[PDB]
């Protein structure tokens, strides 16, 4: 037993960071089979970053600009492309080391382990969520840019972030594999705003359903409540209404813990409205909305 | 910027994770060159673990009853001792992904990764600290035994834990690599006692440079106090008694932040003494034990 924070093992992806410089910048980038994937905002000098036209600066640019350093096997750029937000440089040799892999658009609320990179090498590996608001809370200085996120479904890594930028807010912000941020942010040195931040509701009961099966069990009551109800709560404390869809996917822990889910509404409820009084659940002293009923099941079984 | 809970990245020891089987019993080992560590009660069945003679176990057993599986490739056992707690298998094959590695005994307060492994196969990978009591608070499952916690300095790997047990009371228990338990801990499923387990104060203050430089100030207060003066208030809330070593390691957050590390002392002990009062630091509602200022220095810096 025991609850934690679990990152995928990093070594696929570890086989896969690159480094990319375009005259004085440098970044991360994403070597699968013969194509190297990074940030855009590569080719942009300190100043171009308030205002730059992607177009034209690729322009002035060919492939030779392009300096990829794997380790230190230098690859050769044979052809470069701008596919939304995202520099596809087409190289002479497909990475040995490509593991299976997909590029999938996660939904907001959905996990993913995180491998920050600095200058191509592997710093360390951490899990986050998208929020919400499409942001998301990380750890990442400059040169952190084109770090990657992922998941690992069986054989098969399932990258679905690419960070490029901090928010003045001291949050982050990035694209999927295609180059398409999600949110409303562009690549430009604009003060941007992340909206409203709500609570992701499914995902604190997946917790309270681990904390259960870890020993943790004082805010287990008497109580239950309705799905519109227990809405009306979480619309007063910013988390995001429950639906019938989250319910089912919480149904295998309901099975396996005897607890109906809208007990759970009900313990949770209760939660929010008086506080926790300064006891802890599973070694927090705040709701954690960062696992999934998925992450748990995961942690529960091996 | 932003500040996580990060692990190292764990291919170079996901490349030595085997499994290693006798008779029904199966879990983890740790295949370096031509040798493979695991935890001895491998070669108990399950009624033996309440008063195992691990000698005359040992002698019922010869080479080939011991199953090691890398992927699929079987290795074969060309010699077998026990080291204190830990089987030492010697196999024919030198892992050709040996990483550059030692074995080092750490100290209660430092940090390392963890990779949770089932079955021989990586499963997740995370932070945690060596508690004054000698025990850690992870998520370890059934066959999970013989997962393995280290750091990675430069090139080379410092192996400092393997799991072996978990204890009634749902924390965690096991050796360094060369097989002797950290803590009073032995390896027969009788009920034992992790004392005490205080507070790592270094840790605390490491953590609150890290917040100041990432933001969060509000803590920062007027006062100032002393050695002795902290040091008493550190005792009545099971904090680690703090000496002029652990003010020295904190020497390059003060000079980086241009705040004293008394000072420092100074916000910690009113935040003692009056709690959070319902705010955060660097998103958490509890103080944070498990960075080390060297954890600290490595993520604000890259
Ligand atoms: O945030 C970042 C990157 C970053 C830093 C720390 C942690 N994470 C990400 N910026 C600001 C920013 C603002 C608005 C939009 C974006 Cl896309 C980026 C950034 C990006 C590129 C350059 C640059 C230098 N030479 N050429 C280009 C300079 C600043
Ligand atoms: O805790 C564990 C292992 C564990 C479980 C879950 C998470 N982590 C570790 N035990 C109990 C225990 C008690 C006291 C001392 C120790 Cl060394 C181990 C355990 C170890 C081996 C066997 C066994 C089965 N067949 N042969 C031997 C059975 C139980």
């Amino acid at each position: 037993s025991g609850f934690r924070k679990m990152a995928f093992p990093s070594g696929k992806v570890e086989g896969c960071m690159v480094q990319v410089t375009c005259g004085t910048t440098t970044l991360n980038g994403l070597w699968l089979d013969d194509v190297v994937y990074c940030p855009r905002h590569v080719i942009c000098t300190s100043e171009d970053m308030l205002n730059p036209n992607y177009e034209d600066l690729l322009i002035r640019k060919s492939n030779h600009n392009f300096l990829v350093q794997a380790g230190n096997v230098q690859l050769r750029v044979i052809g470069h492309s701008m596919q939304n937000c995202v520099l596809k440089l087409k190289v002479d040799t497909a990475n040995p080391k490509t593991p299976k892999y997909k590029f999938v658009r996660i939904q907001p609320g959905q996990t993913f382990s995180v491998l920050a990179c600095y200058n191509g090498s592997p710093s360390g590996v951490y899990q986050c969520a998208m929020r919400p608001n499409f942001t998301i809370k990380g750890s990442f200085l400059n040169g952190s840019c084109g770090s990657v996120g992922f998941n690992i479904d069986y054989d098969c890594v399932s990258f679905c972030y690419m960070h490029h930028m901090e928010l003045p807010t001291g949050v982050h912000a990035g694209t999927d594999l295609e180059g398409n941020f999600y949110g409303p942010f562009v690549d430009r040195q604009t003060a941007q705003a992340a909206g409203t931040d709500t609570t992701i509701t499914v995902n604190v009961l997946a917790w309270l359903y681990a904390a259960v099966i870890n020993g943790d069990r004082w805010f287990l009551n008497r109580f239950t409540t309705t799905l519109n109800d227990f809405n009306l709560v979480a619309m007063k404390y910013n988390y995001e209404p429950l639906t019938q869809d989250h319910v089912d996917i919480l149904g295998p822990l309901s099975a396996q813990t005897g607890i109906a889910v809208l007990d759970m509404c009900a313990s949770l409820k209760e939660l929010l409205q008086n506080g926790m009084n300064g006891r802890t659940i599973l070694g927090s002293a705040l709701l954690e909305d960062e696992f999934t009923p998925f992450d748990v099941v995961r942690q529960c079984s091996g």
